[PDB]
């Protein structure tokens, strides 16, 4: 509108997003998303609705302009930039524990309200100037490195999908480099099972193009790929990376794990 001025282009991908000046509000930076049905009306309704709770761990939605313009609070950087710029030998064991918790709270908040992010990844996990985690880019219908097994197999899309991503990110906090870096759904599923090993035959979803036989792999020691992690972080991380989504830990169960005590 005539109340916002675009200064740059933050990101673009699956309209796009800009960094803008909130002229009416002290010229603060904001994030303008210009999207381009009833389902959309409803997704927007959901966003407006979740906004009312102003969960500390999700980006504030400052306004919706009547194709569609959504105005969100701006955060200087994302988790990737944060990991890129983090000084050796990495991220403070305790900074990890903290961010992860904040990550799980925002996630449980969405799950409690039955929203499934579906594309959780460092690029849409924003770290604020005060070290606070804020989720963005969800609620509105390139990299499979964070995709969950079921998504890849194309069988279920429940909320467990995001916990898988969380574990994938939890590892990367330490690694500072992606855990499962595949180049195709099959390749991706391949590298995953290389590490967690083949799941029981009954843990394999029924009626999916890819059969368990399509792969050939044993459970490798996790601390091998994730160095510094403790006994507790190891347990939790595994509980997140369980092949069967029905056995995968929930953000809510996660918020209580010993690791956070
Ligand atoms: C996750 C991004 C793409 C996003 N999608 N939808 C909305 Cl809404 C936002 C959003 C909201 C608030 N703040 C930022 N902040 C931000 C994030 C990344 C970057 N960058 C720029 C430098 N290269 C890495 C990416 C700059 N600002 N983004």
């Amino acid at each position: 509108d005539q109340q916002y001025e675009c200064v740059a282009e933050i990101g673009e991908g699956a309209g796009k997003v800009f960094k803008a000046r909130d002229l009416k509000n002290g010229g603060r930076f904001v994030a303008l998303k210009r999207v381009r049905p009833l389902s959309t009306i409803r997704e927007v309704a959901v966003l407006r609705h979740l906004e009312t709770f102003e969960h500390p761990n999700v980006v504030r939605l400052f306004d919706v302009c009547t194709k569609l313009t959504l105005v969100f609070e701006h955060v200087d950087q994302d988790l990737t930039t944060y990991l890129d710029k983090v000084p050796e030998p990495g991220v403070p064991t305790e900074t990890i524990k903290d961010m992860m918790f904040q990550l799980l709270r925002g996630l449980d908040f969405l799950h409690s309200h039955r929203v499934v992010h579906r594309d959780l990844k460092p690029q849409n996990i924003l770290v604020t100037s005060s070290g606070q985690i804020k989720l963005a880019d969800f609620g509105l219908a390139v990299t499979l490195w964070y995709r969950a097994p079921e998504v890849l197999l194309q069988s279920s899309y429940a909320t467990p999908v995001d916990l898988w991503s969380v574990g994938c990110i939890f590892a990367e906090m330490f690694r500072r480099k992606p855990l499962f870096r595949g180049s195709s759904d099959v390749d991706q599923l391949g590298k995953i099972l290389d590490v967690i090993g083949l799941p029981g035959e009954e843990d394999w979803p029924r009626d999916v193009a890819l059969p368990r036989q399509a792969f050939h792999k044993s459970a490798q020691p996790i601390e091998k790929f994730v160095t510094d992690i403790d006994e507790l972080g190891k347990d939790l991380l595994l509980k997140c990376l369980t092949f069967n989504p029905a056995k995968r830990i929930s953000a809510y169960s996660a918020l209580s794990h010993p690791y956070f005590q």
